DNA sequence: TCTAGGGTCCTAGGACCC
DNA sequence: GGGTCCTAGGACCCT
C-alpha cells in the first residue's frame, strides 16, 4: 500500500516569467520586490542574483548591498496566475488528485495512474518536460511515498531537475535530515529543538512521544511521526479559500488618524473588487482591520459582520487606531475578511 | 540592511450552552 | 465539567 507523490515546483518562478518575457533580464541579477525606497523586500530572485546572496524575504536594501546592480521589478501578478493556471492544467492531464500549494507548486498522487508504465520518475519527468514546451519554463520535482519527503526531495536538484526517494531509502534520508527541512519546522520551532539537543530526524528518533506530546503538543506528534517518514496526510484537491485580505505598507510611518483613514480609502475599492470576483453579492462572515506599528508589533481586530462594508472597517480601525496604538508610528494598515463556511 | 503581501493552521480564555 | 463559538495572536507557508 505504498503510495507514489509527486510535489512540483516552478524554479524561481516570478524571475522565469519575467526572463522569458524579457530576455534582457535572462544573465543580470535581477529580484521581484518593492524599492528600498517602498520599505520592501525581494519577493524572489534568479540565479545570477542569489549568486550575491539575494534571497527571498531579504529586505530590499539588504539584497542591494549585497548586489549592487540589483534589477528591482514590480511583479506581474496575472502573468504568474497564468502560467499557474497553465501548470495546474498540464498536471491534470496525469491525475485529477491535484493539491495546489501555491501558484507555483502542487501535489499530486500518482498511486492509481498508469501514464508511464506507473513510473511516478517519468511522470514527474514528463511534467517537468511540456511545462518547458508550452511555457518556456523550468520545474524541479521530488518524487516520495509521503507528502513532506516529496516535497523536501523537489528541492534537491533544483533547478530543472528532480529527486526520487524510495521506501528502501527512507531510514538512511531521514537519518542526518536536519528537522529545519520539514515543511512546517520553522525558525522558532528549529531553535527550540536545537537548544533541546534535537537537530536532525534521527535525533527526534530516540525521543520519547509523551515526552514530545508534553513539550510541543500535537506539533510534538508531527515531529514524531515526520523523523519516521511516517506522513499520512491524503492529498486533498477539494480545499477552498477562507479569507482575503489587503494590506499596504508605508514608506513614511503615518502618526495622524487622517493619514490612516485615507489610507483606507484606497485599499477598500481594491478588498471589494478581489472579494467580488469569489462572491459577487460580498456575503461574507467576518471582517475586519489590521495595524501594524514602527515597532513591529501588528495587531488585528475582527468580528462577526454579514456584508463587506467601508463605513465599519473605517469605524473598527479608529477604535484600534485610538485603543492599541500608544502614541506610536504606523507602518501598515490592512483589511480583511473571513469567508462564509461552505 | 532593516524588515511585503498573499494566505493556512494552531492555541487559548471566556461566553454560552447543557 | 464538557463542546463549541468568538476573538487575538503568532508560527509558518509561498513568491
Ligand atoms: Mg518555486
Ligand atoms: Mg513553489
Amino acid at each position: 500500500g505504498s503510495r507514489k507523490i509527486i510535489h512540483v515546483d516552478m524554479d524561481c518562478f516570478f524571475a522565469a516569467v519575467e526572463m522569458r518575457d524579457n530576455p534582457a533580464l535572462r544573465d543580470i541579477p535581477i529580484a521581484i520586490g518593492g524599492s528600498r525606497e517602498r520599505r520592501g523586500v525581494i519577493s524572489t530572485a534568479n540565479y545570477p542574483a542569489r549568486k550575491f546572496g539575494v534571497r527571498s524575504a531579504m529586505p530590499t536594501g539588504m539584497a542591494l548591498k549585497l548586489c549592487p546592480h540589483l534589477t528591482l521589478l514590480p511583479g506581474r501578478f496575472d502573468a504568474y496566475k497564468e502560467a499557474s493556471n497553465h501548470i495546474r492544467e498540464i498536471f491534470s492531464r496525469y491525475t485529477s488528485r491535484i493539491e495546489p500549494l501555491s501558484l507555483d507548486e502542487a501535489y499530486l498522487d500518482v498511486t492509481d495512474s498508469v501514464h508511464c508504465h506507473g513510473s511516478a520518475t517519468l511522470i514527474a519527468q514528463e511534467i517537468r518536460q511540456t511545462i518547458f514546451n508550452e511555457l518556456q519554463l523550468t520545474a524541479s520535482a521530488g518524487v516520495a511515498p509521503v507528502k513532506f519527503l516529496a516535497k523536501i526531495a523537489s528541492d534537491m536538484n533544483k533547478p530543472n531537475g528532480q529527486f526520487v526517494i524510495t521506501p528502501a531509502e527512507v531510514p538512511a534520508f531521514l537519518q542526518t535530515l536536519p528537522l529545519a527541512k520539514i515543511p512546517g519546522v520553522g525558525k522558532v520551532s528549529a531553535a527550540k529543538l536545537e537548544a533541546m539537543g534535537l537537530r536532525t530526524c534521527g535525533d527526534v528518533q530516540k525521543c520519547d512521544l509523551v515526552m514530545l506530546l508534553k513539550r510541543f503538543g500535537k506539533f510534538g506528534r508531527i515531529l514524531w511521526e515526520r523523523s519516521q517518514g511516517i506522513d499520512e496526510r491524503d492529498v486533498n484537491s477539494e480545499r477552498l479559500r477562507k479569507s482575503v485580505g489587503v494590506e499596504r505598507t508605508m514608506a513614511e510611518d503615518i502618526h495622524h488618524w487622517s493619514e490612516c483613514e485615507a489610507i483606507i480609502e484606497r485599499l477598500y475599492p481594491e478588498l471589494e473588487r478581489r472579494l467580488a470576483k469569489v462572491k459577487p453579492d460580498l456575503l461574507i462572515a467576518r471582517q475586519g482591520v489590521k495595524l501594524k506599528f514602527d515597532d513591529f508589533q501588528q495587531t488585528t481586530q475582527e468580528h462577526v459582520w454579514p456584508r463587506l462594508n467601508k463605513a465599519d472597517l473605517i469605524a473598527t480601525a479608529r477604535k484600534t487606531w485610538d485603543e492599541r496604538r500608544g502614541g506610536r508610528g504606523v507602518r501598515l494598515v490592512g483589511l480583511h475578511v473571513t469567508l462564509l463556511d461552505p
